[PDB]
């Protein structure tokens, strides 16, 4: 319990920093959400402009209390005064928007659930279990308000027997968004406390060094780890060319030296259930789309049934890769062996990783056709379904961030094309634009984060290994003397 008590204080910095990046983007988030709420719903600026102005004030003055000493005892009560704070605007937002230049697409909404939905997350620092409900609850909130809210003069009702399947459709999403999100979660609170183990451990090595050198010769600093990292703050490589060229080989040793899992920090197990997200965000997502067909009785075109195919294989044989890469099969051969040292690498990484965490989002854009104008719920669909393909490029955090939230621009990129190529739909096109755009500059904030957190967690490990090995190496010219 005291190591707990410790770690909370000795990170708190880092809660601290990263609740002030929260309170930047909601009130930025507000600035720009509202202005297009306050022109491009210019009927109706008593009930959607006037919140969105109050808060931004609220985010400030949630900025000024951070500043305060009685923020340090309470950090964790104030992200939950905030979650509430924010996750009641935002719900409360989808119900007062719902004649044609009055209603918001159903796709708008869906990206302050996500936003909203991953500062919880992954900035709150708040409880996992009240974390968890507190998500499904701005979850279940959000799809039982819009149907019961819905206005049928702005979106044509679907059929009867559409409507029902379609609740699997807004379930699964919110359900991919949450194991997303408590993935992001767990590995954060992980790579935290086992850096904190770390440099707990390397400052103990620390002193104990200089008491053994004390016997042979007779015969702050984690603050400013956790905000001062040995990492130059725009290529999030290492200071150490060294460093960065062991980083980089990091993984695929490991392998080679078929090295146990001990813990879920491991960058094998890391992988495992980063690589089996991806999977579950594929299935999950794709059986949404699938449902789609069933429920409006019109078969799925044969090339998007034909990538599934392909795409499901891949993602067979990458999980299964994993699972003999974790747990190592006796009956490997030498030859698979030699290969699975050969993906291990960081360049064949990046290879694979981009065409696994891009899987999801290129899902989505194979069952796009020259019918998608026909009906004017697959575009607000395949929005939706857009938005968590690229929610989905924040896994994989053992990937630059660079690379892979620049796939997530360029995916989410791919519907912005298809809406030029086929230009109220004007009005939407720029709202789809302000939807992604505020949600890209998350995943580049979060992304960014958990690279740094992931990067400083090997440090943290080299550091503590390299403290260790000259504890063994005094040690042993210490009891040789004696």
């Amino acid at each position: 319990v005291n190591l707990e008590e410790a770690c909370l204080e000795r990170c708190f910095p880092q809660t601290q920093r990263r609740f002030r990046y929260a309170l930047f983007y909601i009130g930025f988030a507000c600035l720009l959400w509202s202005i297009y709420f306050a022109v491009h719903m210019r009927s109706r600026l008593i009930v959607m402009v006037a919140p969105a102005l109050c808060f931004l004030l609220v985010c400030v003055g949630f900025f000024l209390f951070t500043f305060t000493k009685l923020y340090a005892r309470h950090y964790a009560w104030t992200s939950l005064a905030l979650t509430l704070l924010v996750f009641a605007l935002t719900l409360a937002a989808q119900f007062q928007v719902l004649p044609t230049d009055t209603c918001l697409s159903q796709v708008g909404s869906f990206s302050m659930c996500i936003e909203v939905l991953f500062l919880l997350y992954t900035v709150m620092h708040l409880p996992l279990y009240l974390s968890l409900c507190l998500g499904v609850a701005y979850s279940v909130l959000f799809e039982t308000f819009g149907y019961h809210f819905r206005d049928e003069a702005c979106f044509p009702s679907p059929g009867a027997g559409a409507l029902h399947w379609e609740l699997l459709s807004r379930g699964l999403l919110h359900g991919c968004i949450h194991a997303i999100g408590v993935h992001l979660f767990v590995m954060s609170q992980v790579r935290s406390r086992s850096t904190f183990l770390k440099v707990g451990q390397s400052i103990m090595h620390g002193k104990d060094l200089e008491v053994e050198k004390a016997l042979k010769e007779r015969m702050s600093l984690m603050k400013d780890y956790f905000f001062k990292p040995p990492i130059n703050q725009f290529s999030l490589n290492f200071l150490d060319q060294e460093l960065e060229r062991s980083y980089r080989t990091s993984y695929q040793e490991e392998v080679i030296k078929n090295s146990p899992v001990k813990t879920f920090a491991s960058p094998t197990f890391s992988s495992l259930l980063d690589v089996f997200l991806s999977t579950t965000v594929f299935l999950t997502l794709s059986t949404t789309c699938f449902l789609k067909y069933e429920a409006a009785t019109v078969p799925p075109p044969p090339a998007a049934l034909a990538v599934f195919s392909a795409a499901l294989l891949l993602e067979v044989l990458s999980l299964a890769v994993s699972i003999r890469m974790v747990f190592f099969l006796e009956d490997v051969m030498a030859c698979t062996k030699r290969l699975l040292e050969w993906i291990a690498g960081w360049l064949p990484r990046h290879c694979i990783g981009a065409i696994l965490v891009s899987l999801p989002a290129l899902a989505v854009y194979s069952h796009v056709t020259s019918e998608y104008e026909t009906n004017i719920h697959f575009p607000v669909f395949t929005g939706s379904a857009a938005l968590i393909a690229v929610v989905h490029y924040c896994n994989f955090c053992q990937l630059s961030s660079w690379m892979r939230s620049s796939l997530a621009t360029v995916v989410g990129a791919g519907p912005l094309l298809l809406l030029y190529v086929s230009l109220p739909a004007s009005l939407i096109g720029q709202e789809v634009v302000l939807v992604f755009f505020l949600l890209l500059l998350l995943v580049w904030f979060l992304n960014r984060e958990f690279e740094v957190s992931y990067r400083l967690h090997y440090h943290g490990d080299v550091e503590a290994d390299l403290h260790r090995t000259k504890i063994q190496s005094m040690r042993d010219q210490a009891d040789w003397l004696l």
